[PDB]
């Protein structure tokens, strides 16, 4: 098995489908990564995550460095062994979460100091933490520019991120075992500004990465604006490497992003909203807590192939979620993650068959009916 | 498959091992029933409950009549279909839970009126609710005498329970489909008083039941007293029918109760304490939240055959429970229920082999070391 090999099997417009081969497994693209922030995809055993179709999951440098700790996880055998997921794991670098979740932060050229306990993150420390975790796809340490931002503020922020991208590249390359067994992705910044996105793409390509994330989106800009930025931003990235849209998103966001050349996604929506009673269906989301479901014997979704829809009724799941029962969170989450994976499968198949445009149209007409 | 057939395969002293054959499955005795009060064994899919070795689970008339409702469950196809457990279910009659959980209660010869919403329970209504649920083993509607009680108060209480036992018998027998497909257990009362326990046993035997529960224990009396009462109470029950000790208990309680002739048990301890961080092991319970487990790579128990102990470390489960993660509750609960089932299996095998006395001694020496 290779360290990292991306092959594009088919295209339709800007959309691509293919595979990333890595030592711990193959990732089918476009891919959705369930989020496992605290070394667990919430309410699911890893075997269940796999059974839904997931090829890779996401972990977080920020959360794990605090609890249970990076050195501790390494001492225990690495993140894969610790949580019982033996397939690829992508870890975010901490750059977004530190600014989102920390009470106090101090930003400088060196990195970010923060209070959880006082800690520091820098390109070097982030790469080392991800090494200790045993991440298969390592993200460069970046700065997610707040939205909105003035052109000048976006520029200075993006430029720092690019300097941090080079430092990330160097730290990764200095660690032989990491460079031989893992991959490193760069993160494009530049807010909503075309010239800055271009400068960022140029800087990242000059350094060279295994894949390229579009950072700084899904930060409150809304779908229209996100799509507008993707329209010009994705073509700036190297065509022959994967394109990863961080933190996206709703099913319609995913479809539109694939139409614009994105290959990889992660989002807490299916897990979090599952726990909250929202189930995804081909006819749009439903809230299972609604009284209309109290005696509904149909499964959550009429076409869904998941184990939950094969066995339990809306009425039962309605009862569980109303009662605050853990099994309710389990079943809703398994269904939602399975729904997301089936969406990705339909996307892959339709691109492979040259009918993705029709799929996107059919999907939207029904989902938003 | 027969409606209800109890066969005793082996004995040692007062202990027995055997089988109850019912239409939905065989129950190996002595048996432990996981508790599924809200139509779910908390944090476990039914397939997982079965994988641990459970032959039968317990449901509750009181909880289900309130939420989601007995007529509703019947309309949806019955409790088995609703929750996805196709094997036997025993339902308590509501007599204990109504007095334990209701804010206001009014007791009379007719039954008990209570506030959850105002509701009523009587022998007739209880049997009908259990019919609507589709219970395989139906409990008579009784009164659990508070502890301590004066001899006279215990007597009047037990006598009412016996009148209610006859009414339960008659209501059950009047419902052809229930009488043909389910079994009915009577419940012995009489507090801690030998003469009252005898009068209760005589009354129940005169009426005739498929099995006999020892009621009115595990109500704060402590193990020494519970064992003292079991010493004289169990021999009063018909030898050729199952003996069910309601609400018991800790592993040592179960072993001692089997030594005294009990065949069936139910308790929330393995599930509830699992969620709270207590794991059962052959060397006694441990609290997985304790810092001493933070880097412990051993499984919860060194001998346990469960899926949790085959895959995950104490260190990981410690992290999950500390983090408030749902997977922590899932794994702890699966292990604890599996532990209880392995205890029952060891009990059955040792009685079968005529070495139960030695097992009880060995178990206690190690568990309490
Ligand atoms: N390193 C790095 N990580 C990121 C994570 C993100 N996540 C998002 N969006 C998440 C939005 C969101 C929040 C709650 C529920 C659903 C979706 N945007 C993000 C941007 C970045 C980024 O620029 N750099
Ligand atoms: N119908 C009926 N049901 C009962 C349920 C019981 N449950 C118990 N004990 C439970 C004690 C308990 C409580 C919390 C955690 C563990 C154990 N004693 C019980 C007695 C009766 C009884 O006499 N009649
Ligand atoms: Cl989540
Ligand atoms: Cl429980
Ligand atoms: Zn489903
Ligand atoms: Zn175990």
């Amino acid at each position: 098995r290779p360290r990292f090999s991306f092959s594009i099997a088919a295209r339709e417009g800007k959309a691509r489908t293919g595979t990333i081969e890595m030592k711990r497994g193959v990732i089918r693209t476009p891919a959705f990564m369930p989020v496992g922030t605290a070394a667990t995809v919430k309410a699911l055993k890893p075997e269940t995550v796999r059974a839904t179709g997931a090829d890779i999951i996401l972990g977080n440098t920020y959360h794990l460095m605090l609890r249970p700790g990076a050195e501790r996880i390494a001492k225990l055998g690495g993140l894969h062994s610790f949580m019982g997921w033996d397939r690829p794991i992508l870890t975010d670098s901490g750059g977004y979460q530190v600014m989102s979740l920390s009470s106090l932060t101090k930003q400088s050229e060196e990195g970010v100091t923060f209070k959880s306990s006082r800690h520091m993150l820098s390109p070097e420390r982030s790469i080392e933490i991800q090494h200790l975790l045993g991440s298969d796809i390592v993200m460069a340490f970046d700065e997610c520019t707040p939205y909105p931002a003035t052109p000048s503020r976006a520029a200075s922020s993006m430029e720092r991120s690019m300097r941090w991208a080079k430092r990330s590249r160097d730290a990764f390359d200095s660690r032989k075992e990491q460079a031989e067994n893992a991959a490193l992705f760069g993160i494009q910044q530049g807010s909503v500004f075309e010239n800055l996105r271009q400068q960022s793409a140029d800087a990242l390509a000059e350094i060279g990465f295994d894949g390229y994330a579009v950072g700084g989106l899904a930060v409150g800009e809304g779908q229209d604006e996100m799509f507008r930025v993707l329209d010009f931003s994705v073509p700036m990235l190297p065509d022959d490497k994967p394109h990863y849209l961080m933190g996206v998103g709703k099913p319609d966001d995913i479809v539109g992003a694939v139409e614009r050349g994105i290959d990889m996604f992660d989002c807490v929506l299916p897990t979090r909203s599952g726990r909250n009673g929202q189930a995804f269906t081909w006819d749009g989301p439903i809230n299972i807590r609604n009284a209309r479901f109290s005696e509904d014997l149909k499964p959550l979704d009429s076409e869904c192939h998941c184990a939950v829809c094969q066995k339990w009724s809306r009425a039962y799941i309605h009862h569980l979620i109303r009662a605050g029962e853990i099994l309710g969170a389990m079943l809703m989450t398994e269904h939602n993650i399975a729904f997301y994976q089936q969406l990705m499968q339909k996307i892959r198949d339709s691109i492979s068959e040259g009918r993705f445009s029709q799929f996107a149209q059919d999907f939207r007409a029904r989902y938003f009916a």
